[PDB]
């Protein structure tokens, strides 16, 4: 299972149900990092993506709303259903989109880190959930230079040590 995440510097990730920022580069990255595998994303960031579903995954939701529609995603209300759809399907691998609510609900079955780190600080009212960064190594470090200064982003892959 892997997170799959952009942040500022102070780990900031969300502002009024959206992105804090407007970052191309990175959505072009959220595509293809998921293009194939089951995505998993709470209800509130499913609703802020502008298509919906987005295509060439699985979408699966969390919500706690039982009548709850969504044509074309997996819409399941806890984690054990996340799971028993992943076992289903052993070929695609699981990626955790967020936000912070779903962050929280697979804090434990997490090994991989594809974080993407802002060099600049926006405002907003979610951030990344703690993780202990200690039992993670990171393995690769790509930076990307951007014209605003506080868009130039590193896309660091981390992965949890035996
Ligand atoms: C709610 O706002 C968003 C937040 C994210 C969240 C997010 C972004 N980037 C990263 N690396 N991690 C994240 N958790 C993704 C997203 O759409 C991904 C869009 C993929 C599009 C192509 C987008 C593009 O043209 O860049 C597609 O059609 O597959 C949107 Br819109």
């Amino acid at each position: 299972t892997a997170f799959l995440w952009a942040q500022d510097r102070d780990g900031l990730i969300g502002k009024d149900g959206h992105l804090p920022w407007h970052l191309p580069d990175d959505l072009h990255y959220f595509r293809a990092q998921t293009v194939g595998k089951i995505m998993v994303v709470g209800r509130r960031t499913y609703e802020s993506f502008p298509k919906r579903p987005l295509p060439e995954r699985t979408n699966v939701v969390l919500t706690h709303q039982e009548d709850y529609q969504a044509q074309g995603a997996v819409v399941v209300h806890d984690v054990a259903a996340v799971f028993a759809y992943a076992k289903q399907h052993p070929d695609q691998e699981l990626v955790i989109a967020g936000g912070a609510q779903i962050f929280t609900a697979f804090k434990d079955d997490v090994d991989t880190l594809l974080v993407t780190r802002l060099a600049g600080s926006f405002e907003g009212d979610t951030k990344m959930i703690p993780l202990n960064w200690d039992d993670f190594t990171k393995v690769s470090s790509r930076t990307v230079e951007d014209t605003n200064p506080a868009l130039t982003h590193t896309y660091e892959v981390w992965q949890k040590k035996a």
